[PDB]
């Protein structure tokens, strides 16, 4: 079956902000996590046909990924930083809600939600 079109990257009729906390969260925590080792797989949506997943987004029905999160951050798509932060929640539980415990992509979700939430509790406080 075909993949869904990816989640918007672009829409006018949002509102959106710069903040300093988006700010952050594209300088300091999108950048972190994208080189991290195991970052490839979040990189962009599942491509459930080149993946072979017939059920993925059976399953899945509010796919997030980094590649979007990135566009999102750059092309100023929010209001604020709960927004990106929900986005990147979304990734991660999705990645285990389809997955099993111990799987080597739930492993390497967890590496990367781990710094994530590092990165998180040094969010700067809105300025
Ligand atoms: C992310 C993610 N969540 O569920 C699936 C399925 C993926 C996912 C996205 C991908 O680009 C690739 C893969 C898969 O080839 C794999 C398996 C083990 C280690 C890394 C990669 C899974």
């Amino acid at each position: 079956s075909m993949n869904p079109p990816p989640p918007e990257t672009s829409n006018p009729n949002k509102p959106k902000r710069q903040t300093n906390q988006l700010q952050y969260l594209l300088r300091v925590v999108l950048k972190t996590l994208w080189k991290h080792q195991f970052a490839w797989p979040f990189q962009q949506p599942v491509d459930a046909v080149k993946l072979n997943l017939p059920d993925y987004y059976k399953i899945i029905k509010t796919p997030m990924d980094m590649g979007t999160i990135k566009k999102r951050l750059e092309n100023n798509y929010y209001w604020n930083a709960q927004e990106c932060i929900q986005d990147f929640n979304t990734m991660f539980t999705n990645c285990y809600i389809y997955n099993k415990p111990g799987d080597d992509i739930v492993l390497m979700a967890e590496a990367l939600e781990k710094l994530f939430l590092q990165k998180i509790n040094e969010l700067p406080t809105e300025e």
